[PDB]
């Protein structure tokens, strides 16, 4: 056989070899001695030029003008630009290409079948926090599109030598408040206690509900962040009801439509875009299993099981399994009823296999994080469970970055 | 620089420093992570000697005698025997220690809380297929124990540089036949088509049901394997019914009580035992989810869905998830009613968490394969989902080896 990692599908018996991974410049957490793939937190002078060069080569290949005059001049242009300023800038269409390619490269995203259809908003002219808010609102309105959801990213100015970053402080554009109680419990989402307390320390008047939408804390270079409240009619939400358990609607559960990640760094050709929120549409277990059922999130499993009258006294009743199923169904059903785009874990992983097969033909491999791609309920029921995956970092990339506080 | 292992539900952090004792490489390297592969790709005398000394050291340490007369004299014994013969032999109590330690070290086993309670049968004085059979029968009898199962291992004679290995050709001691139909399909268990064909060809008379227990092919060194039918009365089986779905028993489903792995190689102190079958008791998802719902196994999810009257025509009705849940319920109910030891995936993973904790205290870590430990349904509903894990190879170890045909 060839000298590349052999990849196997155990449902179908079919083999592939990943040859893409040879183009991995940046290393991962693993050595020949121990496997750190399950761990969730994955722990320039001439160094910029070589990343830039390599990026410009990717751009040129993808437009098939590799080795052209236009290619060799762009490289010279980037040399010279780095030469006199320490940095360089991307052509509009270089940024569009880099953004889709960052998405294409993201090992943990299961929606990558869609990678080619990404609206890139170019917001590198933005010069204030107020202006970031407008751009974000535009993003929300465009991506939400009354429930007919549309992938999009907005790119604010790149990190710049010595001058401070644009940062959105919130981890998503839509997030519910988490209020620490005297009894030590939390009202709302325990995931958001810190950013809740920061919004208050920064003058937000806090509600006290279970599903208060957070204000955005936005930060322009070298300035304190500023608070912006989203006008409620921009933030589309779905009340959760269950197609047959009539009492589930009485639980007053809801979820927002737009999943928009706002604290990741987009790295292109060595340039770093510290503020570059992106959004897709939800895969249903992100809501019905993680957000509503994690013990450290809303944790509603016992409540739903009690209403369903299950024996919550014994693990072997499978009461957790039954409640989780019904919560996922409710989420699916309610987004359907509301006409808000959503995808179940079956449809999603099926499309993601199609994705793998496309990338196998197009680039000879596809970096994929098995733990993240396999859904949190019904694992071996989906085809990705039976698919081996190779995980590696390719650039352009979306990367985590330290919280700005 | 050591592995920092974090729990994402409780927020607590440990350090694995046990992996420092890993001598053998896993499928991973800096540039690409390979940990979701089922088979990692590979499937003088001082080498053997340092493995021996090392194991001998582990043993004496275990019994708190590390520097005794007994210790130094055992090391010279080992040394003298290797120098003169290129090999050596284990004392029965070292074997007992080695086998428990191989189980303890198995990264994929969720049952390791039990590791200290392992009945070890020394069958190293075996010399023919017939002797193998007798010992295998006593194993089954002992381990089965009328349904109150007990962990056991029987160890046949070690590989010898000279000659062919003792092998059990079956991958499990109890396995159902899979008969290929001239029209594509398989009657019985599709995972066993090959071993079913080999049995017929070495002259067994095949049945034609969905649940025909296979004979064993046992092979003494350099001989054609021989066929031994297990006497029905040793093979305890549990017919499947559901606590409330009355039609479910009509499905004529059943499964065997004894889960016994017979194709793995046991490596102690550099010695290799190519026939060393072991058994515990099932975790229910192995049967309810994988064996009966894998598409390429009994694949019964649609039949059940249709009896439950579900909307089969759409993924988003979650028909697969519902059916799977009841099928797993049926398995637990049925083993409980037959009074046959079983553990559901919630109890099992809770006890594996306790295990990691004991192991942290006792050894500074525990090798674990996240993708194997996390069950095939209801992942994030179990605490192991939320727990980071470090996979690495310690010896003594259970290993895969080539099929002997
Ligand atoms: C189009 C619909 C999309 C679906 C269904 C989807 C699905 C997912 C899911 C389920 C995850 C893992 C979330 C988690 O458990 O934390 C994920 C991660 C990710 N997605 Fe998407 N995604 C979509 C669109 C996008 C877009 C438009 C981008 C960027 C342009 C993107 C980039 C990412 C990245 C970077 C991650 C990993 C984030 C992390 O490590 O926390 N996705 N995706
Ligand atoms: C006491 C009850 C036990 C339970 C509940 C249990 C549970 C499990 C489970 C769920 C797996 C993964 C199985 C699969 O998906 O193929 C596994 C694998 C394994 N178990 Fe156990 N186990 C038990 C006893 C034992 C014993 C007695 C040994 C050996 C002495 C053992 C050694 C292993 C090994 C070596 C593997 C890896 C098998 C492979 O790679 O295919 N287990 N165990
Ligand atoms: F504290 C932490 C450290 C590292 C990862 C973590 C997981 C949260 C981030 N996962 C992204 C979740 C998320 C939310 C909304 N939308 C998306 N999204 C949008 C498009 N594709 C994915 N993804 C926590
Ligand atoms: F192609 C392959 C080659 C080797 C292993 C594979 C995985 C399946 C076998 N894993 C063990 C299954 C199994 C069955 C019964 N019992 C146990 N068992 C008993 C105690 N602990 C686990 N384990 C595929
Ligand atoms: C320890 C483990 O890596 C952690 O729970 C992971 C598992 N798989 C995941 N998968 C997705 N999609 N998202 C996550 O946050 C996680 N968390
Ligand atoms: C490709 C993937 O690693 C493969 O499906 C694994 C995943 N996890 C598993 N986990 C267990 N316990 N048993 C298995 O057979 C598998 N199969
Ligand atoms: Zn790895």
């Amino acid at each position: 056989g060839p000298k590349f990692p052999r990849v196997k599908n155990w449902e179908l018996g079919s083999i592939t070899y990943d040859t893409l991974c040879a183009q991995s410049q940046q290393d991962g957490p693993c050595t020949p001695r121990r496997c750190l793939g399950s761990l969730v937190l994955p722990r320039p002078a001439e160094q910029l030029l070589s990343q830039a060069r390599d990026f410009i080569n990717q751009y040129y290949s993808s437009i098939k003008r590799s080795g052209s005059q236009a290619h060799e001049e762009r490289l010279q242009e980037v040399e010279a630009e780095v030469a006199s300023t320490g940095t360089y800038h991307l052509r509009e269409s270089e940024l569009v290409f880099g953004a889709k390619q960052a998405w294409r490269n993201a090992p943990r995203c299961v929606g990558r079948i869609q990678w080619g259809k990404l609206q890139v908003f170019d917001a590198r002219d933005c010069s204030s926090a107020q202006e970031m808010f407008t751009y974000i609102c535009n993003h929300i309105k465009y991506a939400t599109n009354r429930g007919n959801l549309r992938s999009a990213i907005t790119v604010f100015p790149q990190r710049a030598p010595g001058r401070g970053d644009f940062r959105i402080w919130n981890s998503q554009l839509v997030r519910y408040a988490g209020y620490r109680q005297q009894d030590g419990s939390v009202r709302g989402d325990p995931a958001n206690v810190e950013i809740t307390e920061l919004c208050i320390q920064h003058g937000w008047t806090p509600g006290n509900g279970r599903f208060d939408v957070l204000p955005l804390l936005l930060q322009a270079p070298d300035e304190a962040p500023e608070l912006f409240v989203l006008p409620p009619e921009l933030v589309l939400e779905v009340p959760l009801e269950h197609p047959t358990l009539e009492w589930f609607a009485a639980l007053g559960l809801r979820w927002y439509a737009l999943p928009a990640v706002s604290n990741m760094l987009l790295e292109i050709g060595g340039l770093e875009f510290s503020a570059a929120p992106f959004s897709g549409w939800y895969m249903s277990t992100e809501i019905g299993t993680r957000n509503l059922c994690d013990p450290h999130r809303y944790n509603i499993l016992e409540d739903v099981a009690v209403c369903m009258d299950l024996d919550t006294r014994t693990t072997s009743s499978l009461w957790k399994d039954k409640a989780a199923v019904e919560i996922n169904l409710a989420v699916l059903h309610s987004f359907q009823l509301a006409k808000v785009t959503i995808v179940d874990h079956h449809a999603a992983t099926v499309s993601f296999m199609k994705h793998l097969d496309n990338e196998q033909k197009a680039r000879g491999g596809c970096p994929a994080d098995w733990a993240w791609i396999v859904p949190p309920i019904s694992g071996s029921l989906t085809p990705v469970f039976h698919q081996e995956m190779v995980n590696y970092i390719l650039s352009p990339a979306f990367r985590y970055q330290p919280d700005p506080w």
